């Protein structure tokens, strides 16, 4: 292990009394696009550095899982009206009513055995399914699949939340989230918006939704800013997973019209991770540490954040200080 090569070469705990015992502090910027992921990584890093979510703590996301159901299947009915998609079966349009009923008169994300049974044979229907399949359309959650064809067990009286139910939400989070974790010894600081490291976050499944030009735009600020010069630069191509489910039907063209390689996930996803490292302007000075990622899944990013980390160890020790 060469990190560990290289942190044992340090002295400065020395010049301390308790110098061993003294935190080693990270400060790390989590960067990125609305929807790139950011919420999933800072949920993670709870999941695997400090212990997790316990029961009680997914009990409070129930109707937040209520919620983004709720919205999906009504952004989907929604379009299906604006994009003149007609129901499968039309007593599918009752149930579309009933919906709208149901939501209309409640305060929050709720579920009942009727709306239960309303969501799943809307879900159901073949032309409902053909709009779902037009998303790129509209707006719409990435979890709708997700939660969605899981409805059954959403929709039991019991119901506790999962992990990846939880780690599937979206919330609407404003301001900045600091959160605090210790691995490898390392004391980090992590903030969701003179920094050790910036991970910056894109989602891979937007590029036809153009929300990847803007990505883009915004990774060329920040990859070549002044402040960032001596920042290890991490990018996390985002919702790999998505991405590989959708490169099989629409077309990279859509994002980047230049593009005359196969539409397959190795050559898409490599095109697109050479646009983004393509926008560092100073390549013989600093190297671009890129992962692909799926945020969702706890066991790559505890594997790509452990890589992240030696990379830190490596690299950004000499600046880090002691506390
Ligand atoms: N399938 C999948 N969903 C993801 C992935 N990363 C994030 N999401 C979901 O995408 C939505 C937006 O993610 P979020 O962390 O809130 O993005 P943020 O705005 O940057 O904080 C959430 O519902 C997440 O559950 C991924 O890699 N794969
Ligand atoms: O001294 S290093 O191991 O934090
Ligand atoms: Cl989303």
């Amino acid at each position: 292990d060469k990190a560990a090569v290289e942190r044992s070469k340090m002295i400065d705990r020395n010049l301390r009394e308790d110098g061993e015992k003294a935190a080693r502090e990270v400060k790390l910027l989590l960067l990125g696009a609305g929807e790139s992921g950011k919420s999933t990584i800072v949920k993670q890093m709870k999941i695997i550095h400090e212990a997790g979510y316990s029961e009680e703590e997914c009990k409070q996301y129930k109707a937040v899982v209520y919620s983004n159901t709720i919205q999906s299947i009504i952004a989907i009915i929604r379009a299906m009206g604006r994009l003149k998609i007609d129901f499968g079966d039309a007593a599918r349009a009752d149930d579309a009513r009933q919906l709208f009923v149901l939501a209309g008169a409640a305060e929050e994300g709720f579920m009942t055995a009727e709306l239960a049974g309303v969501i799943k044979r809307l879900w159901k229907d073949s032309g409902v399914q053909a709009c779902f399949n037009r998303s790129r359309e509209y707006q719409l959650n990435d979890s709708a699949a997700y939660y969605l064809n899981d409805l059954d067990r959403i929709a039991q009286p019991n119901y506790i939340p999962t992990q990846q139910d939880v780690l599937r939400t979206r919330v609407k989070t404003t301001g900045i989230v600091e959160t605090h974790f210790t691995f490898k010894d390392l004391h980090f600081k992590m903030f969701d918006v003179g920094v050790t490291a910036i991970i910056f976050c894109v989602a891979l499944s937007d590029y036809d939704l153009n929300r990847m030009h803007e990505s883009m735009k915004l990774f060329d600020s920040i990859c070549n800013n002044k402040w960032f010069t001596d920042t290890s630069i991490i990018l996390f191509l985002n919702k790999k997973d998505l991405f590989e489910e959708k490169i099989k039907k629409s077309p990279l063209t859509i994002c980047y019209p230049e593009y005359a390689g196969s539409n397959t996930y190795e050559e898409a996803a490599a095109y697109i991770q050479c646009q983004f490292e393509d926008l560092n302007k100073r390549k013989d000075t600093k190297e671009i540490y890129t992962h692909f990622t799926c945020a969702t899944d706890t066991k790559n990013v505890q594997f790509v954040y452990d890589a992240v980390t030696d990379v830190i160890i490596k690299n950004n020790l000499k600046d880090c200080g002691l506390f």
